[PDB]
């Protein structure tokens, strides 16, 4: 069955703990051997959103768990659109998106995890980090001068930054994710993997659409010039922070409907392992219900 074929492909996207990573070679930005049509993918994606909605309702109602979903990607990979698609299927009461911008002055007076810790989901809730704590081994690794504005980083000069520094943040991040995973949080992390070619095509398409044009600010393409350093930082990150307990998935991003299908599928699969059910109505509660109803009929 197609779904079964989809389910098998999905497992190839999970980053194994003791695996090495080459994003050019070991992971696709688009997939040729798609086991379904686009119109089928849209159908299935819609079933996924409804299932996720049922899960969210059960989670809010009864569950002893929280859920944290992380999105990282290069610009124009489809990250915001994906977040938005997932989100509008869900109850706003139980879901919270946090897009972490450049740190505030206050946030810069705490360690780099603090603001992420502060924003964690409460039990019964779903938190989505659109960008995350991982920016601290990505954008700040490509742009290590940013560490000089970090009063907690202990970096007065970029020569001080080396591989041990990054290893040490990887260990911090893992410890953090392990702690929350051992205290009720399900952690799931998605890297939307767009090709340099497709990013260009999307950038040009945005530049030529007058409806979207006004959102461009000076230097929005700067990160594309550091494509290779980002690739490197992503590779090293993915090889050292995917655990069985807090896995990374590398999602091909060059076809958006498919990217969305995959993420919805993985989230459903993973949260289905919690065996969430609605509360059931005991005899005592049943009695109360029938008593309440009799009072209304008798007014
Ligand atoms: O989903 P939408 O909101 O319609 C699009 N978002 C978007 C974000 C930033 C910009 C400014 C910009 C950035 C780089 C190159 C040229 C222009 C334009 C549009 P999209 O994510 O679908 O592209």
């Amino acid at each position: 069955t197609d779904f079964s074929k989809l389910s098998k492909y999905v497992e190839t996207l999970r980053v194994k703990p003791k695996q090495s990573i080459d994003l050019k070679k070991d992971f696709d930005t688009d997939y040729d051997h798609k086991m379904l049509t686009k119109e089928e993918g849209e159908e299935l994606l819609n079933l996924g959103i409804s299932k996720l909605s049922e899960i969210q309702e059960k989670l809010y109602a009864s569950g002893t768990k929280s859920v944290l979903i992380v999105f990282q990607a290069m610009d124009a990979a489809g990250k915001d659109g994906t977040v938005k698609h997932i989100m509008t299927g869900l109850n706003p009461q139980g879901v919270k998106v946090t897009s972490f911008k450049v740190p505030s002055k206050i946030e810069l007076s705490h360690d780099y995890l603090w603001r992420h810790y502060v924003a964690l989901p409460a039990t019964g809730e779903i938190g989505i980090f659109n960008r995350s704590h991982y920016e601290n081994v990505l954008v700040t690794r490509v742009h290590p001068e940013y560490l000089l504005s970090e009063q907690t980083s202990g970096v007065t000069a970029i020569e001080q930054v080396n591989q041990k520094f990054w290893d040490k943040r990887f260990q911090q991040i893992n410890n953090f994710e392990q702690h929350i995973s051992e205290n009720g949080t399900i952690v799931l992390k998605f890297f939307l993997h767009v090709s340099k070619k497709e990013q260009k095509k999307r950038f040009i398409e945005r530049i030529e659409l007058d409806t979207k044009n006004w959102k461009f600010s000076t230097g929005d393409l700067k990160e594309r010039a550091h494509w290779k350093d980002y690739r490197n930082a992503y590779e090293d990150m993915l090889a050292n922070t995917s655990t069985k307990q807090a896995p990374w998935f590398v999602i091909p991003a060059d076809d958006k409907w498919f990217t969305r299908l995959l993420i919805a599928e993985i989230i459903c699969t993973e949260l289905e392992k919690l065996n969430l059910t609605f509360p059931t109505v005991s005899l005592e509660q049943k009695a109360e219900l029938e008593k309440a109803k009799a009072e209304l009929v008798a007014e």
